């Protein structure tokens, strides 16, 4: 299993803050660049729990999911998630849920090959009462 194409997904978040340079719309979280970043909204905060999705670009059957914190800083590093997919965009599952430490080191999720058109990372906790992530990867 390889990395599907960033650029044939498009994602969406529940909350996502304005480009200000570097952060934080959630097509950041897509772009290939370590340094760009998805960050819930702030001024005012929008609080937790709160989800980014990738469309994927097709139905695929995907066995892995990383994530990449930002780096330099924590505000929004994830440290209580959950992973949710869909088939058709609305109807949406949990298959994978846990804890990931507030360091900046990439946080890898692998499960059974499951169909899936949109997956969806549910933030329930992170630093700050935040959620931010600068690069998303799906594998089929
Ligand atoms: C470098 C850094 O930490 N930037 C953060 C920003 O990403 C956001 O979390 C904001 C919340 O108000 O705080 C800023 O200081
Ligand atoms: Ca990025
Ligand atoms: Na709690």
């Amino acid at each position: 299993a390889s990395a599907l194409p960033q650029g044939n997904m498009k994602a969406t978040a529940t909350s996502e803050h304005p480009d200000v340079g570097n952060e934080g719309l959630a097509k950041f979280a897509i772009d290939g660049k370590e340094n760009t970043i998805w960050h819930t909204k702030y001024n005012p905060v929008e609080e937790l729990p709160q989800s980014i999705t990738l469309e994927l670009g097709g139905s695929y059957e995907i066995n892995k999911f990383t994530y990449l914190p930002r780096s330099g800083a924590k505000n929004g590093n994830i440290t209580k998630y959950e992973l949710h997919v869909s088939e058709d965009g609305n109807n949406f599952r949990k298959i994978s849920e846990g804890n990931w430490d507030d360091s900046g080191s990439l946080k890898t999720l692998k499960f059974n090959s499951t169909k899936a058109t949109h997956v969806k990372l549910v933030a329930l906790e992170g630093v700050g009462g935040f959620a931010s992530a600068a690069e998303l990867n799906v594998f089929a």
